[PDB]
């Protein structure tokens, strides 16, 4: 057997190790990558052809090789006693001791220059951009009252799941990028992975949890306040969290949190199991944006029919908000000009509805900022929408379609779904006026 055909070899009987029930699972685990460990030791490999065999450069590789068999026998010793997850963890030592000794003179390396420059200037750009303007919205939502109130608690949960993905994992890729391979341990590696789990999968449920309570607010908007809202929107931000890590688990059991050379970035794996990753492209894309699409065209029929909308009077200047309502006259909040009876007058000057005009302009502040909440939904799709295709692609048969999809591709696919992290403050600012206030009240009491 080849040396090429032998580096996959041990590298796959490892991965059984970690998914093993039993210690004599383990032991004949043990045993085939210790026969592929000496098979690969008596073989030349094909970077360093040109270097002699007694001469030092293969010498060294030959010494090295060594070390990985001994560290099968002190595993072998736990495995022969009935521990299984002491060996587990003798295994992952020899995982360490083969990618950064073992792998001197194997791999296939051949990454355009072009994605080592892009990926680190990305990543510098959304991580600086995501730690300032995402902070802002926390500051901007914890501080004003009157915008919490609105329903924006949600934009809390969301951009702490935009946050949290700046901290930890994108600087540790960055190292990756300048030391070219993951620089920090297997456990750093699945951790780095789970926490860019929770920050996507978190994201999408947070959108659409969002869709339904402006889906509620304009739609229904009368059963809505009959509804309460003062412990039930903290209580579905804990849930929504909850669901997430349990849709994370079958991750640590299928094992597709592994190191990416591809990306530089230690991620979920779309070839570990083709089982597991097409419920993520359904169950945590496909469907969650197909019941949004619907909330916001619900939403939008009605704006088109010029439904609810702000009614200024003619007369006293009186602007009538279908969100607030006329309770001393009668009108409970959250009813519509068009439904109010004809025989209703202005609180104020006392004029009829006959004197009355609709605002001919929709803003993206109105409806609890509707317009904005869409914008947000349509940029998220737009940066997952390729990346998901990829992992639908390689679902249906990675036999023929996962060596067809281009490096170049996957690397322009993960530069979006990277930015996304940053975007969804700038678009709060520039459509948002309530919010673009408030960035000013921050920045200038941090200058004064
Ligand atoms: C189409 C499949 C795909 O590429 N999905 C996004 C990869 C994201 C981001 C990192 C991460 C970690 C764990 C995990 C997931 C992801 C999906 C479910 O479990
Ligand atoms: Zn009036």
């Amino acid at each position: 057997a080849d040396l090429e055909d032998n580096w996959e070899t041990l590298n796959d009987n490892l991965k059984v190790i970690e998914k093993a029930d039993n210690a004599a699972q383990v032991k004949d685990a043990l045993t085939k990558m210790r026969a592929a460990a000496l098979d690969a030791q008596k073989a030349t490999p094909p970077k360093l052809e040109d270097k002699s065999p007694d001469s030092p450069e293969m010498k060294d590789f030959r010494h090295g090789f060594d070390i990985l068999v001994g560290q099968i026998d002190d595993a072998l010793k736990l495995a022969n006693e009935g521990k299984v997850k002491e060996a587990q963890a003798a295994a992952e030592q020899l995982k360490t001791t083969r990618n950064a000794y073992i792998q001197k003179y194997l791999g296939d390396g051949a990454r355009p220059s072009w994605v080592a420059p892009a990926l680190s200037a990305v990543l510098i750009v959304t991580t600086a951009v995501d730690v300032v303007g995402n902070l802002l919205v926390i500051l901007s939502v914890l501080r004003n009252r009157k915008l919490r109130n609105a329903g924006n608690l949600f934009l809390v949960s969301l951009a702490l799941a935009n946050l949290v993905v700046a901290f930890y994992p994108y600087p540790l890729i960055l190292v990756a990028i300048f030391y070219d391979g993951w620089a920090f341990g297997e456990e750093h590696c699945k951790a780095s992975a789970f926490v860019m789990g929770l920050s996507v999968i978190g994201s999408v449920w947070n959108i659409t949890a969002i869709a339904i309570d402006r889906y509620l607010y304009i739609c229904h908007s009368m059963a809505y306040h009959r509804i309460y809202r003062r412990w039930h929107t903290p209580l579905h931000i804990c849930l929504i969290w909850l669901l997430t890590v349990v849709a994370l688990l079958p991750n640590f059991f299928v094992g597709s949190l592994e190191y990416d050379p591809r990306i530089y970035s230690c991620t979920f794996i779309q070839t570990a199991s083709t089982q597991y990753t097409a419920a993520v492209v359904v169950i945590h894309f496909l469907l969650p944006i197909a019941v949004v699409s619907f909330c916001y065209l619900r939403i939008w029929v009605l704006v088109l029919q010029a439904r609810m909308k702000k009614y200024t009077c003619t007369v006293c200047g009186y602007i009538y908000n279908p969100e607030d309502g006329d309770p001393d006259n009668g009108v409970n909040p959250g009813t519509d000009f068009k439904d109010i009876p004809d025989d209703w007058v202005c609180p104020l000057c006392g004029v009829g509805k006959d004197q009355f005009e609709e605002v001919e302009c929709l803003k993206p502040s109105d409806l609890r900022s509707f317009l904005t909440m869409f914008v947000v939904f349509v940029i998220f799709a737009i940066c997952f929408a390729p990346l998901n295709c990829i992992g639908l692609a390689v679902a249906i048969n990675p036999q023929e379609m996962a060596p067809q999809i281009p490096e170049g591709l996957f690397v322009t696919s993960y530069l979006l779904a990277y930015f996304n992290s940053c975007l969804n403050p700038i678009v709060y600012g520039l459509l948002d006026q309530n919010f673009r206030r408030e960035y000013k009240r921050i920045l200038l009491a941090l200058w004064n």
